[PDB]
């Protein structure tokens, strides 16, 4: 219940929200039905119109107006956008030559320059280029200011998991908003589009940047705007906010635009009908800065202009039916669309079971256009599991369609000819952002980034301290002019061992053999310094990982390699070697096939051992560093050490000895020297954290030797290619995967063939920053290089995507 019948008099588009059954006059009592009686009359006055015209110069104010040219008008803080091009003979802001802006140029009583987020949906990145010849105001901001040529959503690639992301630098796994649609089984609660139920806060979690504010003494204009208040309106509101007094005046605003999302919903991306919904945001941005000019704050307030995620061609034909897979489709719910989330209809139902569920679903037909996943084997770059509303069964949909349980789902529901919501690595979902003002850059390109970051930035932006978030501070400090944040690499917690020959062969016994003994003073003082560390500063080109968690490990070096190596994991937690541009791939020798050697310098009782392989027939076990780029027959004896073995599935050795054999040499060639790092992952509860041993869910059978669930591997090489990667005086270039470590090959519908024809491409859909490698690992990389950790801060954000231009 609501006594509407108080007044909105003084009181329009208040920015503290008043307590029920009182009324409200907020920009979100529209919503609640909850606004008092004389809402639209005193807060959403038309009357008019937008605009000044020449006529109504100097006029005799008019409070029914929607705006006013009144010659009191600046000081009452609300003329008409163009008041003074119309009636003063001023520029409108986007027909003034831009003008470095060194200082903020604020009035006096500012004590910080505002920040204002101009946040569009559906404003694909590609828009930034092919609509320029329509956007004037939106390309000025985009030339003069700092821009990417895209920033990466989040998946999935959905308005509300994209906005609050914005709003916190969380992950939707972490912030709560996983689609939108959602079902929480705690609460037994569904969240939806429409209606009233997506307004309950336990739905949103973290903390988001107004309520960051708030906490700190910065007062924030409101976030949400009600669907029926006209954009101009909004202008209008965020610029008497600007003028209230100093000690009432927010520091941070958001607008707000449904467009170009809701016409790319019904024309498609480029429709010829998008043209005018672009023209329409333009003439938008143009109030919002020629309104800044007239207040002399075009010079003072930062302005972020950022989409939540672009827009694909999607049209009801192309539309794959669980109806034509599964017999028990009325057994399932789906969550469907540009990505499928499956779970049970009835949980008293105990005859369903999502083994078979999945197993219907995979590669049944040639050209099928979806995947099925368990969540915790979907991409971990997705970081889509750890979260109870999503359903342990998920479909990654192909761009361009749909999935939908049967076919009357669809017509009794062509409309559409534009979606989104696929894979955030997907050219058409990319988006927009450019930041304009005193703190951000002049004219400044930057590297495309993920929109995780920018929370932190707008923090920075704002002098405030940010919540935990998923953001890695620092990493885009070079947007900035000023205000940029100092981080300090972390600590290391564990220092290393560095044992020598403690122990002889006879104390093992471990059941693995190899022919070796076949027998210098020459090459025995070379032997030892290899094990001494002497080839180190070609293999370790970075200086060596950071262990940031307690724990036992010891450093072992090699010709070819180097290792960390976990007595409590009984295997490496990373292994570094480099490959030159010239290096030779040899084969594993006849006789070397099943070689496995003992460690003289690590003990019997931190060793895996072999008999434990030869009992459990599902496991089988690879090695780190590969045999097969061995510098010399002699140095391939060290690649056969049990301390650089680790236990493998035989269908994942597919995969990972066509890695190894073929690829890494191919990159070599390619980028004129690699260096590599690889190592397992522990990731058994899917949070997207290394666990810790107590975590494990499984073991070679009758030992104490742990699963990973996963493989990484980090492949660094100079940005100049001219240069080779061990003599690198400048940026580095990075890419990265995490191979699911997975007992059949499922996944990948041509494994069947050559792995040529199907291995990159797995590799590819499993691409990592190295940043979820750290989290993944507790190790921090790249610790001695020279340059600046800001850079390094950025180089481990990076993504490599493997899509086109
Ligand atoms: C991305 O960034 C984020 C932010 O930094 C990272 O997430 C953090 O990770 C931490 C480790 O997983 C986690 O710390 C835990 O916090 C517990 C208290 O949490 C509450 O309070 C915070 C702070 O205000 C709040 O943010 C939390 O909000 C979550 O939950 C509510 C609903 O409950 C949601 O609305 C909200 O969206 C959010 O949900 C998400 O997080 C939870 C986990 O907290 C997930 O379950 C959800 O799926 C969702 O993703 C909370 O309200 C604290 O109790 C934990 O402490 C336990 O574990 C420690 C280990 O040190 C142990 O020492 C303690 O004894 C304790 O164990 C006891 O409880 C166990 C479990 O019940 C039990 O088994 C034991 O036996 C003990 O009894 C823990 O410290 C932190 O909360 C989240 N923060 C957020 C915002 O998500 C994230 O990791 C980053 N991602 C990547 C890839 O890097
Ligand atoms: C810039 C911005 C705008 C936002 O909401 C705008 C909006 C969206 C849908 N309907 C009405 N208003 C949000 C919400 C989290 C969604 C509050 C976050 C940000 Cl960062
Ligand atoms: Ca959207
Ligand atoms: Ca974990
Ligand atoms: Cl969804
Ligand atoms: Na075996
Ligand atoms: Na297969
Ligand atoms: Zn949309």
């Amino acid at each position: 219940w609501t006594a509407t019948s108080g007044s909105c008099k003084g009181r329009c588009f208040e920015l503290q929200e008043v307590g029920p059954p009182d009324c409200r006059c907020d920009n979100l009592c529209k919503s609640y039905s909850s606004c008092c009686h004389d809402f639209d009359e005193l807060c959403l006055k038309t009357a008019r119109g937008w605009e000044c015209t020449k006529d109504r110069c100097g006029e005799v104010r008019n409070e029914e107006n929607a705006c006013h040219c009144s010659e009191d008008c600046l000081s009452r803080g609300d003329c008409c956008t163009n008041y003074q091009v119309v009636c003063k003979g001023e520029s409108h802001w986007v027909d003034d030559d831009c003008e470095e802006i060194k200082v903020p140029e604020c009035p006096a009583g500012f004590v910080r320059p505002p920040l204002i987020i101009f946040s569009v949906d559906g404003f694909r990145a590609s828009y930034m280029k092919k609509g320029s010849k329509v956007m004037p105001n939106i390309e000025k901001l985009r030339s003069c200011g700092t821009h990417a040529p895209y920033m990466r959503p989040v998946y999935p690639t959905k308005t509300f998991p994209n906005l609050y992301t914005l709003a916190t630098g969380l992950y939707p796994e972490s912030h709560g908003i996983v689609g939108n649609s959602m079902y929480d089984p705690v609460f037994d609660a569904s969240f939806h589009l429409r209606g009233r139920e997506k307004f309950n806060h336990r739905w949103w979690g973290g903390q988001p940047l107004w309520i960051t504010a708030t906490k700190q003494g910065v007062r924030a204009g409101t976030f949400f705007w009600s669907v029926s208040i006209p954009h101009e309106r909004r202008i209008l509101t965020i610029l008497q906010w600007l003028s209230l007094p100093d000690n009432e005046r927010p520091s941070v605003y958001a607008f707000y635009s449904e467009q170009p999302d809701f016409s790319g919903h019904k024309y498609g991306p480029f429709g010829p009908e998008m043209t005018n919904p672009l023209r329409e945001i333009d003439k938008t941005v143009g109030q919002l800065m020629d309104g800044l000019k007239q207040l002399r704050l075009h010079r003072c307030v930062n302005v972020i202009f950022v989409g939540d995620h672009g827009m694909e061609d999607v049209t009801c034909d192309r539309t794959e039916f669980l109806s034509n897979y599964l017999t028990n489709v009325d057994d399932i719910t789906l969550v469907p669309g540009t990505l499928g989330r499956i779970r049970a209809k009835s949980i008293n139902n105990s005859k369903y079971d999502p083994k078979t569920i999945i197993a219907a679903l995979t590669c049944k037909k040639p050209d099928q256009h979806f995947k099925p996943y368990m969540k915790q084997h979907l991409p971990k770059r997705l970081h889509y599991a750890n979260n109870r509303r999503i359903e342990d069964i998920h479909l990654l949909v192909d761009r361009r369609w749909h999935v939908a349980r049967k076919p009357l789902d669809v017509y009794k529901k062509c409309f559409f000819q534009g979606d989104h919501g696929f894979d955030n690595k997907v050219n058409s979902m990319q988006t927009v952002f450019v930041g304009y003002g005193p703190t951000f850059k002049y004219r400044t390109k930057v590297p495309p980034f993920e929109n995780i970051e920018l929370y932190n930035v707008m923090c920075d932006l704002l002098g405030l301290k940010p919540a935990p978030n998923n953001g890695t501070h620092g990493s885009l400090n070079h947007l900035l002019r000023t205000n940029t944040f100092r981080p300090t690499m972390p600590d290391e917690v564990s220092r290393p061992n560095y044992p020598g020959i403690m122990y002889l062969q006879s104390e093992f016994d471990l059941g693995c053999t190899c022919d070796d003994k076949v027998e210098n003073k020459l090459e025995e003082l070379n032997k030892r310094l290899h094990t001494k560390g002497s080839t180190k500063e070609r293999h370790l080109l970075y200086g060596r990982p950071a262990v940031l968690y307690r724990t036992s490990y010891d450093i072992l070096y090699h010709t070819d390699f180097e290792s960390g190596y976990s007595e409590i994991f009984l295997m490496p937690l990373w292994t570094s070697y480099t490959i030159s541009k010239q290096a030779e791939v040899s084969s594993i020798p006849e006789h070397l096939t099943n070689c496995v050697r003992p460690d003289v310098r690590v003990s019997p009782g931190f060793s895996q051992n072999c008999l434990a392989y030869k009992n459990d027939k599902q496991m089988s076990y690879g090695f780190l560093f590969p045999p097969y780029l061995s510098s010399s027959p002699e140095a391939k004896y060290d690649a056969f050490l049990v301390t650089n073995m680790v236990p493998m599935y035989p269908a994942f050795k597919r995969v990972w000895a066509y890695f190894q054999r073929v690829l890494v040499k191919k990159y070599a060639s390619e980028r004129n020297g690699v260096n590599v790092i690889s190592g397992p992952i522990f990731d058994y509860n899917y949070d997207g954290l290394r666990d810790t041993e107590d975590e494990i869910k499984q073991y070679v059978e009758g030992s104490s030797i742990p699963v990973p669930t996963h493989y990484y591997s980090i492949i660094t090489s100079c940005l100049d290619f001219t240069q080779p990667a061990d003599k690198c005086d400048g940026p580095l270039s990075v890419s990265s995967f995490i191979l699911p470590h997975r007992p059949d090959n499922d996944e990948s519908c041509n494994s069947s063939e050559d792995e040529s024809k199907w291995v990159e491409e797995l590799m590819k859909m499993h691409t990592a920053r190295v940043r979820d490698i750290e989290h993944l690992t507790g190790l921090d990389f790249y610790r001695k290089t020279s340059r600046s950790y800001s850079e390094i801060l950025t180089l481990k954000t990076y993504l490599h995507t493997y899509e086109s231009e």
